[PDB]
């Protein structure tokens, strides 16, 4: 009896600009926010778990708690509907095809149980289906066309009001005394992860951290060092929904006017994100080659041993290996570093499928969703949307090689003259550095000049086809 | 003639035994001895005695025997030197401070008697002193720096040749027909133990068992069940020396190669061993809080009754009690189960000193040496190395049906999975049909976890504010 509401957290792990949760509370006697735990690496799971602990803490401020439940949503929700006597369920819209299919299945389960479902857009700046409509029923496959469509859209509506005590009103959350025992956020070890020797996260999760960084980021806006994680970086918080894209949009617009009509390059980060979400939303095989209508079909090498050396940073190229080590250790690498390793794996040196690189980035990268990961890997491998040197790229960006020394400590003894090509160092240099190439650090896995010359010919064959 | 003794302590094996190999060279006679030197529980003693009978049986294949002697080494060895007219003594090096002090005293006594002492490294992958020298004179206290040091060392030389007929050559072992009466391996009852109702060992000791399980482990390598002892587990055989760390290292590399550059993660089990041995070797108070230069001073509770409930698996938390029951009964628990009970006792629930948990583990755990035990307990209690699990939720997450609980806490077998991890929440009618009244046939929880852990988190946060 009564109006009992559940808001389902997946993305949008925040209380600000949360229109679905705002609407779910309206007219509700009770409210319960739930997160349901279904390649994913340990840095992704730690960021998520920290996101849920920050949500729980913020909900405690409102005399509520987060409910964490393990299971598959299709089995879990029929039980919750009855146990809690639910009449309304709310979600932030998910544009990605697998999320679409999951949410369509839950909507059917909810309707059959008599539960009304509130769906609101708030993970993207725009209604992706409306952009596709203005473009004639197909997503744009060029960024400039996307810019044209966006510039004709209506102005962005204001972000939804933050969930506070005034919004909650008389709505309450029923809680047992053993809430943590049944619904608490688990630790990594409670999920069976090996955390031995794990250091403190370079990217701590949560809306609180995201809003702290947003304020520091904007105050700052008002190279070798670029390779390292910035304390005001926002990319993972946008992927998990800790930071609203619309709030970030409006704060940037507000800053720009304080210091007219801003160029759309002002929103370059947000717009590239929307582009890939829009391209992917109606393409269930967007993350594949075969069966993907927009993906060029290319005969990639099948080489699991070469793939493993790339994935684990054992290529013998310190520039490539340091990037993949920072990626694995911390979960974020510079955009141009993503270019560098993606080129090395696919069209550049190894000629391995972009699907394999995408799968590694899905496990390790914090800030790249399914759509953005698939679209970027297709783009950089010349597979859709119409060769870096693994020595010179790093040497030009960081001549002293401090980046290599930070993430490949075994190379720390090498001078800047050989830090990016240690195989060229004389034996005496290697001995004083206590690192014999081919013993303490591997030899380069390919001759870059020979491999790149071959692959360049292969793709020219593809594109003359 | 040249009469030699090889002193077994660790390294209870004939393969990759450089000290024994060097001792045999140029010797006319050889005698292998183990000295039973007066907390160690019955499962540790049984594993040891099975290692010694495997050693004795493998020495019989070479027309030799193991000589087992009860006494203190500083008293026994002056007698043996004269009785057997010994001029050669060999040992595998012991990095741990108490073993270091003992061996220095025996080396002095041997020199006084005119006996040369042969010492060879073979219990650890590396020369721990060479690691510390490379680091500038102090051990690394982060595992990342230790990995950096290890990746700069020379490649490991191959393990020593197995003691065979060929290696023994002309050397021989004088034997009497009364050998078992004088020097035999004793039984547990013969050491005064109560073995009534003891079931057959889940972890049988010895080099033969170790090498069998190594072969199966390599083949297999080529969840709720994780909690149970694996038939291919190697951890206790590495602690006792039935299996060489260096042999394991080389079989792992060979399996990997059949790339030439495996990540260090491949050898993860071995390097964490080496890390704690290195940290402990020059620290004679490594197992203490006061007077230990690397350990944060924390005002732990003194509560012997709560410690006893934890040690004996009477906490009232079935996940905790099942783990401690498996540990007592078999001598091995999963690594994550060790985290669970360590957090419950120290930083999590009871606020009892990590020194007390280490002493219980020292008595019951088969696979954790002094250095690894002390280092792990300091680590998990946030007391060193620059460092809260739910006692209901963790088990429920790991084994939802509760089969682990039903296996080790049979009084709870009747409870459904819904309450098997928190049986105090079960309605009385469930408790009645399960024939286990909570507070009568199985104790109530000894603490309110939510209240205890919240207060102890605040205690620890104050500790690190004082430090900062
Ligand atoms: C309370 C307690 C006592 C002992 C052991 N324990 N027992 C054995 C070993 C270890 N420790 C570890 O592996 C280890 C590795 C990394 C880190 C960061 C820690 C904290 C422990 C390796 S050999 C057999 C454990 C796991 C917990
Ligand atoms: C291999 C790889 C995977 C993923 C990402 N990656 N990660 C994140 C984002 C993106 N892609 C882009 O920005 C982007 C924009 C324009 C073009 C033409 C391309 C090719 C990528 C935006 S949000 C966080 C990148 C940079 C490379």
């Amino acid at each position: 009896m009564g109006v009992n509401a559940v808001h389902w957290f997946r993305k949008g792990l925040r209380l600000h600009d949360n229109p679905a949760l705002k609407e779910c509370i309206q007219g509700a006697d009770t409210i319960r926010c739930v997160y349901i735990l279904d390649n994913v690496g340990i840095n992704r799971w730690r960021f998520l778990l920290q996101c849920l602990e920050d949500l729980d803490a913020n909900l405690r401020k409102l005399n509520s708690r987060l409910f964490v439940i393990r299971g598959q949503p299709a089995d879990v929700f029929p039980r919750l509907f009855k146990e809690w006597n639910i009449t309304k369920l709310s979600i932030e819209y998910d544009s990605e095809p697998f999320g679409k299919e999951r949410d369509a299945a839950i909507k059917k389960l909810a309707t059959e149980a008599g539960v009304e479902v509130i769906v609101r857009i708030s993970h993207t700046l725009y209604d992706l289906d409306k952009i596709i409509e203005l473009n004639g029923g197909q997503p744009p496959l060029t960024y400039k066309r996307f810019q044209t469509l966006v510039s004709k859209m209506e102005p962005l509506e204001m972000p939804a009001d933050t969930i506070t005590s005034d919004v909650i009103g008389k709505c309450m959350t029923p809680l047992s005394d053993d809430h943590d025992e049944k619904y608490g956020v688990p630790s990594l070890e409670e999920l069976g992860f090996d955390t031995d020797g794990l250091s403190s996260a370079v990217w701590p999760g949560g809306e609180t951290e995201a809003l702290t960084r947003l304020e520091r980021h904007l105050e700052r806006k008002a190279n070798a060092n670029s390779l390292l994680a910035s304390p005001t970086g926002l990319s993972p918080y946008l992927r998990f929904g800790c930071l609203s894209c619309r709030l970030f949009y409006f704060k940037l617009t507000d800053l720009y006017k304080k210091v007219s009509s801003p160029p759309l390059s002002l929103y370059g980060q947000l717009l590239w994100r929307e582009f890939f979400y829009t391209a992917a939303t109606n393409n269930p095989r967007f993350d594949k080659m075969e069966g993907n209508p927009i993906c060029v079909q290319i005969p990639w090498d099948k080489n699991p041993e070469a793939l493993a050396k790339w994935a684990e940073g054992r290529t013998g190229f310190p520039w490539i290996d340091a990037i993949m080590t920072q990626l694995r250790q911390e979960g974020w690498i510079h955009h141009l570093a993503r270019h560098a390793v993606a080129c090395f794996l696919t069209r550049g040196d190894l000629w391995i499928s972009w699907e394999e690189g995408m799968k590694v980035f899905e496990e390790l990268l914090l800030d790249a969703d399914w759509s953005i990961n698939a679209g970027s890997w297709m783009w950089l491998s010349c597979s859709s949307f119409f060769c870096y040197c693994p020595v010179g790229f790093g040497r030009r960006t960081d001549p002293n090689g401090d980046y290599i020394r930070r993430y490949l400590p075994v190379l720390r003894g090498f001078p800047a003259k050989y830090i990016y090509d240690p195989w060229n160092a004389p034996e005496g240099i290697q001995k004083v550095a206590k690192c014999l190439i081919g013993v303490n650090y591997p030899k380069p896995m390919v001759n870059h000049a020979e491999a790149s010359r071959l692959n360049i010919e292969r793709m020219k064959q593809i594109y003359q086809q």
